[PDB]
């Protein structure tokens, strides 16, 4: 018993992308997610299901909190997507009149509901659990402010544990005219309580889909989402499947944050389609991670790469895994302080996602997040020198000083990245 993990999905974006997540490891360990049960025992695989799955003697549930300041987004994902049975209502906490936006009523509304949700987690987590997954949009209020209140408050309940974000930036146009104060607000909060940010935007998400997996239409946020949870899923592969070189949350963190403070990490897959996943060489593969094209944040270019984690899925030759190094080194751009022979953190495991042949997932921590930050931090200047959409942040507890005092805090953050890359 151990290496356990809790998911907190919060806000409407987090909760859906809830859906995908969990349809993702339920596939990977043969879980049926309507009947609770194994789908059966001659293709039940080696595994180690109580990572994410909690076996009870009636079948299998998510270790999961479903978490909303409105009842409809929830609601409405359960009874499409017949999920009622497995994102059952013991796992939710909702409330019916919402944080319309601003990050403010999501933190102080959320404060409401800690206790109940404190001892749900009390109730069931394992003693050995390893840490929390947060999964959240930080343009909208809930996902941003209450998400950021959970940030910080497991940090402080459960020291020794892990507290890692999966968080949605802001679209290339936002779709929030307020995301720049919530997502100021949020990345602040996240800087002082989260020990890893994984970073995604529906720009960089949308591209992919319609560019590397050529979709004709995205109708519903499951054609989006699932890209999130393949990357929640393939890091964590290696806790849940064999395979020669296993690494768990911390040590992905330990290998990625070389200064305290840069803790802001790109990730990317590939290939997209089981076709190309039998047409592809590793070294393919990881290039393509490392193209600015498969990146799930929008950027402008390749970047610095400070510190990479690369975990190797499936039909995997471990000599090509190795010996490709020297050419990542060479053809990928490095900080300027990233001696040659570093900046690699490799996982291999012998598990495929569903139906290819081998999949490569790069987390980076990339210096380009500076430029990336820099442009939220544009979009915030051009509202708060004005004075626009102040007003429902101080009526709910941050006040015009707080907004300044959290984006300046982010200004220290971004000038950190910027002075790496030299
Ligand atoms: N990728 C992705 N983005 C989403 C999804 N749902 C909403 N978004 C984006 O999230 C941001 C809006 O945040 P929501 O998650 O709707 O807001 P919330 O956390 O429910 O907060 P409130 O509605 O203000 O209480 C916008 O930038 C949306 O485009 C989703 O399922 N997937
Ligand atoms: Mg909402
Ligand atoms: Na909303």
């Amino acid at each position: 018993p151990g290496r356990e993990i809790l998911v907190l999905h919060v806000g409407q974006g987090g909760n859906q992308i809830g859906y995908n997540f969990w349809k993702t490891i339920c596939e990977e360990h043969n879980i049926d997610i309507r009947s609770n049960q194994r789908k059966s025992v001659e293709e039940d695989k080696v595994d180690y299901k109580s990572v994410f799955l909690v076996e009870a003697p009636d079948g299998f549930h998510p270790r999961a909190l479903f978490i909303d300041l409105e009842p409809l987004a929830v609601e409405f994902l359960v009874k499409e997507m017949k999920l009622g049975s497995f994102f059952s209502e013991d796992l939710m906490v909702l409330s019916y009149s919402g944080a319309h936006n601003v990050w403010s009523i999501g933190y102080q509304t959320g404060k409401k509901l800690i206790p109940v949700i404190l001892e749900k987690i009390r109730d069931t987590m394992p003693e050995t659990l390893q840490g929390f997954l947060i999964i959240h949009t930080l343009g909208g209020g809930t996902g941003s402010g209450f998400g950021s209140l959970l940030t910080e408050t497991l940090k402080k309940e459960f020291p020794g544990k892990g507290v890692l974000n999966f968080s949605v930036l802001p679209s290339e146009v936002n779709d929030v005219t307020l995301a720049p104060y919530n997502t100021v607000l949020s990345l602040n909060h996240l800087s002082r309580f989260s020990d890893l940010v994984v970073l995604f935007d529906n720009t960089a998400l949308i591209r992919i889909v319609k560019d590397q997996l050529n979709y004709p239409v995205i109708k519903q946020f499951s054609d989006l989402n699932f890209l999130i949870g393949r990357v929640m899923a393939s890091i964590t592969a290696s806790l849940r499947f064999p395979g020669p070189l296993n690494m768990d949350l911390m040590e992905m963190a330990h290998n990625l944050v070389a200064l305290p403070e840069t803790k802001f990490i790109i990730p990317s897959v590939a290939p997209l389609t089981k076709e190309e996943s039998e047409m592809s060489t590793e070294l393919d593969l990881v290039e393509r991670c490392f193209d600015p094209t498969h990146y799930m944040v929008n950027c402008s270019g390749q970047g610095k790469t400070i510190s990479s984690v690369l975990m190797f899925r499936g039909n995997i030759a471990i000599e090509n895994a190795f010996s490709i190094m020297t050419d990542i080194k060479s053809n990928v751009a490095f900080a300027p302080g990233v001696h040659p022979d570093l900046g690699l953190k490799y996982g291999i495991c012998e598990s495929a996602p569903v139906d290819f042949d081998k999949e490569v997932t790069l987390l980076s921590n990339n210096t380009i997040i500076s430029e990336v930050f820099n442009r939220v931090l544009e979009r915030f200047d051009s509202l708060f020198n004005r004075d626009w959409y102040t007003s429902d942040y101080v009526n709910a507890g941050t006040s015009k000083s707080n907004l300044k005092e959290a984006r300046d805090n982010f200004d220290r953050i971004i000038k950190i990245y910027k002075e790496i890359e030299g």
